[PDB]
Formats: structure tokens, sequence, C-alpha cells
């Protein structure tokens, strides 16, 4: 959420720029100058955005682990019929996230048929100063951006659309919520944001800390997952979805491209069968587009990988059997 | 050979940033233990120029230590950090020495001195004759066999890294792993197009899986005894999991993830003397800092926690 690639652009007072130097001195200063979108869809008769069956639209990239969080939840809940989705081009440049429908896995902007994602922001907030990112939950009635945060879109997908979900799945169950909210908050900095902090690191000391904290955090949850099947233990929750979207991209991208190369995830005793256990959860596998993932990270970051060569990566057997059902 | 995108060159004696191997001159003279030869083996005549980072130069160091020619043949260590002026001498720096021959600032000076208008790339290793005041040899394999066979009169240990009855296999292994393994990682690393990288990675890991199969039932590459072929493989393997895997994006599988290649590497490392010839800090610093078009912000990766010193069981297989 907080770390962005060296050539990432911006919208300033409703204007697309390649860089705004007056807002880019010091660690992530632009984001403290940025506006985000934090409205909620609430199952409440008084609420502004009430959950309907054919109203809200979702914008994602298959490569983004933050957007991927919304996709995994949408599939688990069975909200595809209820909530439509557009897939942006995994490759992006001077114009940010773009729509390339002819490209495999990508579609067109189902709402306004825009060329770029930045057009959608401008329509929703003509004077906005922010980053054009995914995911974006869009309301077709008010014609604007409802929410812009992976964590909260996942949550409201989980707890607010029960009337239209096809599956009786509860990824935020009673008695687990406090711990689920705890795990999500913990793994957020050393693991979710940690890999990008290490990858876009410009000095040695920040990289060292980002790597040390990361694999330290991974080792902790590896010991925790030795005696309990999931992060919150007995049940599959949002906490697992947050962890999964990072882990699934670690050995093909983060390890090499972002130089987080202390250890493979597949070398961990418990995290690797855990990742296989999640990947094989019915429906999740179809939300994983590795071709989108590898193409984005290896060819969209010029200052990290100049010649834009897509690395091959390990031959990962995600479909390899586990034994964590014995927990 | 595949060199990095910022690799400069010596052209007609001049030092230039911008312009090729097939347009370049090399040094291919030999030291021969024969009465007529131009360069004959002596006990305090030849000087070795190496970098602890470079695997090619690493071959000459390993062999030198094995035979016991540390007192016969002197050595200088250039600065792991290279730039606008090529390999340089920085005596203050840990592990580095000064030019013991002419107190030269940049290795390129020695090349020009030995050959006034040479067109070549300033590389290591460099075998230097302090009598004719010129470069003797310039290739890793030739200097290695030179150190191994011709200097028997000035050795300290009676080791034979090129023994009779095994020689024919030794030489063939050496040029069978040259392109896919030894030079392959650089082909993949400095690749600018997707297709060559795909090939380079494919042939490299195809080759690694092969010798991992072979070394499962035999202790060393040529079989029964330690060998120059093992020296060529070692200087690459010991730089894989820390550099080649990540920096050069050869990330299909760790060397430590192999059944046989990993204890085999631990077997070579722990052999007497080979432990001291490894300077991982020189290795990690050079590749992550001297390749601006491979690693722009020049951040040194942490790498895995490799325990080369961990006990193995390949002594169970018959060998030294």
């Amino acid at each position: 959420m907080h770390h962005h690639h060296h050539h990432m652009n911006m919208l300033v007072d409703g204007e697309w720029r390649t860089d705004a130097h007056e807002l880019t001195a010091g660690d992530g200063s632009f984001e403290r100058q940025a506006t985000t979108f934090r409205n909620w869809v609430q199952d409440d008769s008084d609420a502004r955005f009430q959950p309907e069956a054919g109203r809200y639209h979702l914008y994602v990239s298959y490569a983004c682990p933050w957007a991927h969080r919304t996709l995994v939840t949408r599939t688990l809940k069975g909200l595809e019929d209820a909530i439509s989705v557009s897939v942006v081009d995994p490759y992006r440049a001077e114009d940010g996230w773009q729509f390339t429908p002819e490209k495999e896995g990508c579609t067109h902007d189902h709402v306004h048929d825009v060329d770029y994602l930045r057009e959608l922001y401008v329509r929703a907030a003509p004077d906005v100063t922010c980053r054009v990112t995914v995911p974006v939950l869009w309301d077709t009635e008010e014609d604007t951006i409802v929410n812009n945060e992976s964590e909260e879109i996942m949550r409201m997908f989980d707890t607010e659309f029960d009337e239209f979900a096809d599956h009786t799945v509860d990824l935020y169950p009673e008695g687990y919520q406090e711990k689920v909210d705890q795990i999500i908050d913990n793994i957020y900095e050393p693991i979710n944001n940690g890999v990008y902090r290490a990858g876009f690191a410009t000095e040695q000391e920040p990289y060292d800390e980002a790597v040390a904290e990361l694999f330290g955090a991974l080792a902790h949850w590896d010991d925790v997952l030795a005696d309990q099947r999931y992060l919150a233990g007995d049940r599959l929750t949002e906490a697992d979805i947050a962890m999964f979207t990072t882990l699934v991209r670690f050995d093909n991208v983060y390890h090499t491209h972002f130089m987080c190369n202390v250890q493979y995830i597949r070398e961990f005793d418990n995290l690797w069968p855990y990742l296989r256990d999640l990947y094989q959860t019915h429906g999740i596998a179809e939300t994983v587009e590795m071709d989108h993932i590898t193409e984005h990270y290896y060819t969209t970051h010029p200052d990290v990988n100049p010649h834009r060569i897509v690395a091959r990566g390990p031959d990962l057997d995600f479909e390899a059997p586990h034994s964590r059902d014995e927990l």
C-alpha cells in the first residue's frame, strides 16, 4: 500500500503528472499529501451505499496482491454474479493502469469504457490528488468510487453482502474476529509491505531492516502454523487471504526481483504446505494469474529491472498433496 | 565471454568507455618445465593478479593453494569495486593489496605496459613475468594447468589435480561445463532479450541436474580423485546461491536444494586451504555494486544463511 515503484506516477489536483518534485522529498511524502476513498457498503437501511445485487463494480489487476485480496474473497463468498469485475492491463507505463481488452486475461472498462484507470478517478473526484491504484470498488448508481482499500473492500465483501452470496462462508467468524483483526494488522508491515520496502529500497540500511524483519516475521508464523491449520487456527479467515496474496508471489517475484532471497517460501516446513492448502481451496486457483504477475513485476519496473526480462522462476507444484487436513 | 553492459575496453592502447571479444587480443604464452622454453618455472619470478570476486581468477587461487605455490608465486588482489577505469588497486580496503610490481593505480596500466597498443578487455587473472616485464598468460584454464603441472619442482604439497588415467575425462568435462554452467550464468545475467535468457537458464539447469545425477554415485567430477574440473565447477557453485541465483536471475532452484550438488560443494569447501580462498564479501560487493544496468541502486542482497562448514558424508565415497 505504502511503497511504490521508482517510476510510479500521480494525479495532482486532477492533473496527470510523471513526477511532482515538491511532494516527493523524504520517505513517502506524496502519500501524506494524498486523498483516498474510504466509503463503506453497509447493510443498513439508513446507510448511503446499501448492498444491492447488480450495482457495485470492481476494478482489479491479476498481478496486484492487494487487488487479489478482493478477488479471493469475491470467489470464496460467491459474489461474482452480484459484483461485476474488470481486469486492467498487467503492463503499465506513463499513463498508469490501462485497459487492453484484446490482451489475454484483460477486459474493457465495463462502466465508462475508459482507456486508463486515471480517467475513472477524475470522473469520481475532478480535483483529486492521489495514486491511481487497484483495487477500486465502483458504484454505478452514484457513479463514483466507493472504496479504494483492499483491507476494507475484502471486509465489506465478507460481512455485508450476505443476501447475495452463493456460499455460506464466514471469513470473519464469531469468536475469531479479534484475533483475525490482530493478525492482519501484524503481518501488514513486515510481510505485506515489507517485500516492497525491500524491493524499492534505495539505501542499504533500509533494505537490511526490511529483509531482517520480513524473514523474521515469516519464521514466526511458520512455527505458529505447525500446530494449527490456519493463521487464526481452526478456521479460514481474512487473515489467511492477506498472507496468501503475498506468499503466492514470493518465490516467483519477491525472492528474485525484489531481492528477498534469504529463503524460498517452499523451503519452510509449514508455510509451503499452508500455501498449497490455500491454493487448492476450491475457487482460489482460478484467481491466480501467474502470467499477469510475472509480466507486471519484471517489465513494469525499469529502475529495478532495466532490461525488463521476465525471470523463469522455480517449477512450483502448487497442486502437490498436503496433510494439513489433519489439523 | 559475457561481460557487463558498462564493461570498458582498451583500444589501440587507448582507454575508452564505448566502441568486442572477436576484435580483441589475448595473452596465451605458457610456463613450460623444459630447457628451451621462453618462460621456465622459477621460485620467485611470476606474479598473479586476481580478484576474490571473479570466479575465473578464483580458479588460479584454488590451484595455487592446493599445490603449495604460495611461496613460489606471489599474488595481488585488486579492488572488488570497479568503475570508469576498470579493475583498480585500493590497498586500504580489507582483503585488497597493492601492485607489488610497479605500484600501479589501475590494472589497465599493466596491460598497456606489457603491450603498448593492445586492443583488449582489462580482466583477471593475469600471470606476470617479473623478468621480461610482461604478461605471460591471460586465460583461467591455461594458468590453472600451468600451476598444476609445470611447477612440480617448487611445490609444497604432492597433489595432482590432473593425474594420468583421468586426464582425458578432466579436459572434456572442463569444456562441457564451460558454456552451459561456467559462462552460462553470465549469458543469462547480462541478457537483454527474453529468448537468450530462456535458453541460458534452460541449458544451465539442465547441466546442473546432470552432474547432480552423476555425483550421486561418484565423489568427484572425474570420478575417483579431486581434479581441475572440480575447480572450474566450484568457483561457480560457491557464487550461485548468493549471487547468480538472484542477481543474474538464475532462480529455478538453489544449489543447496540439490541432493548431491550441495554436499559436494561442502566437500570442496572444507578441503584444506580452499576455505581461505573464498572471500564472500568481495563476491557479494562486486556483483551488486558494479553492475548499474543489472542492479541500478547498487543494493547488496542478503542471501541465504549457507553453512559450508556443515558435516557431510561423501567421504563414504572413495576419494581424497
